[PDB]
């Protein structure tokens, strides 16, 4: 009985939610996929610019 | 008639009734395959569900 209440506090403690941790996956995907789509449209519009006024 | 006496005495603190020992042995029947049924349960699809999050 109490492993299995010490099993269960440890869980608690240091076992993942899946649940979670899978929204946060989804999360973290998405944001980095706006972060690359911003820096590669921030990447050709301040600086062609430039260029193209000349 | 001693002997009679304490040979009935006997089986009483130690001989088994037939009957409330079958009612015991099917009752713990029942119990391990409910424990049983209860484990193949708890096993497959408690851990299975995270995979599907996936």
């Amino acid at each position: 009985n109490i492993q299995e209440n010490v099993e269960a506090s440890k869980s608690r403690i240091k076992d993942t939610d899946f649940a979670k941790e899978t929204t946060q996956l989804t999360k973290s995907q998405i944001l980095q996929q706006a972060g690359t789509s911003i820096l590669a449209q921030a990447k050709q519009l301040p600086n062609s610019a430039i260029s193209l006024l000349q």
